[PDB]
């Protein structure tokens, strides 16, 4: 297969992640969807101790209890299971660590969740975080990179990515340290538009587009899969991905971004 890398959001709330490796080329067998994102973990903020820590919702903790026959299979046919972490309306954000210390022992967390589940890496969602709850701070300019720096440093060879929204995405900076380049990937949040990330990644790390597979108009899905080949971005957005036979839109990016339709098992 050759073309963009394509990474499909699914909210395991209500869906399974097993949709993902549904997808393939008719042409070639190849994955339609190169890397699986599950949605998602939580920062969470015990006002106690004031200490942020990572959490798992039923569904979440659910699947990942159930990596065997959930993520497991994903991975041995070739697509990457990442954990994605949002912001869960407690004033604890990606961007309001108090110290390096303190965004440290929460990256180790993350590490030890990824190596604990067999994941591939993690994403960072900031939203939600609704900071200033439970007395805590706003954002300041050094939690994200110190976050960043010590999970790309716990997990060298996995992955780490940006969802590029809220406070953290554009606190990238601080001391010298630009934390841009730990990012394995970076991505447009915003359905059916096309809005570069402002993270310092070459193209072939950026994904401009964004679609939800099954509301976006498979028009925009195509237009937008063609200016990712035509600009020359190297991933390509698909959020909820649910369980219904969504061959057809899955086929409206594939012929733009690989030259081949999709099939579904």
């Amino acid at each position: 297969k050759q073309g963009p890398t394509s990474v499909a959001y699914v909210e395991v709330n209500n869906n399974s992640m097993l949709n993902v490796g549904k997808y393939t080329l008719a042409d070639g067998g190849g994955n339609a969807f190169d890397v699986a994102v599950i949605f998602a973990a939580n920062i969470n903020y015990d006002t106690g101790t004031k200490t942020a820590y990572l959490h798992f919702n039923e569904n979440v903790q659910r699947v990942l209890d159930n990596a065997v026959t959930q993520i497991r299979p994903l991975q041995q046919q070739g697509i990457k299971v990442l954990l994605s972490v949002l912001g869960n309306h407690q004033g604890a954000g990606f961007a309001n660590f108090p110290s390096q210390q303190a965004a440290s022992a929460f990256a180790k967390q993350l590490s030890d969740a990824v190596a604990k589940y067999g994941l591939d890496g993690v994403d960072f969602d900031d939203d939600y975080a609704e900071y200033g709850n439970n007395g805590t701070a706003q954002p300041n300019d050094s939690s994200f990179v110190h976050l960043v720096t010590a999970l790309r440093a716990n997990m060298p060879d996995k992955i780490i990515s940006l969802y590029n929204i809220g406070p953290a995405a554009s606190r990238l900076s601080y001391g010298g340290v630009d934390v841009s380049d730990k990012f394995d990937y970076a991505w447009n949040p915003y359905y059916g538009t096309w809005q570069v990330p402002g993270i310092a990644l070459p193209k072939a790390q950026l994904s401009p587009a964004a679609v939800e597979i099954g509301r976006t108009s498979r028009s925009t899905v195509a237009d937008l899969a063609r200016r990712t080949v035509d600009e020359g971005y190297g991933v390509y957005l698909t959020y909820n991905l649910d369980g219904g036979d969504r061959t057809a839109d899955v086929s409206a990016f594939t012929r733009e971004l690989y030259g081949s339709e999709a099939v579904r098992t």
